[PDB]
């Protein structure tokens, strides 16, 4: 599932489900900036949970609100890679769903993504 606004691509977001009893979990997204300028991911909106924490490289423990995009570049996530923790999760769809969340970027525009409800140890997809 690709998901597009102005020179940005979204591609295949997925999450692990929270484990039971568990208000946090890890979502997984390519971020594509084509453009020749720089963007930024500066918002992720969702009544699912309270806020985001990207963990991008370099070093990955530290974590950042917003991701800033250089120019013709892309973050790639994975587990034990980069990704984002979703924080305060009040509710999750089930495994084989969906949650919808809409990312903000700052040249971009908004765009509303469906990000698969993956097993919370699940490796892909």
């Amino acid at each position: 599932h690709e998901y597009a606004v102005g020179k940005i691509k979204i591609e295949h977001p997925w999450l692990r489900a929270p484990l039971e009893g568990e208000t946090r979990a890890q979502l997984y997204m390519l971020v594509v900036n084509s453009a020749d300028r720089p963007d930024r991911l500066i918002g992720v909106k969702s009544a699912d949970f309270r806020s985001v924490q990207f963990h991008i490289a370099p070093h990955l423990v530290a974590r950042e609100d917003a991701i800033y995009l250089p120019p013709l570049s892309r973050v790639t996530m994975a587990p034990g890679g980069s990704h984002v923790e979703l924080v305060d999760i009040s509710k999750m769809n089930p495994v084989g769903w969906a949650a919808e969340m809409t990312l903000v970027f700052e040249k971009a525009g908004e765009v509303t993504i469906d990000a698969a409800v993956e097993a919370p140890d699940a490796m892909h997809a």
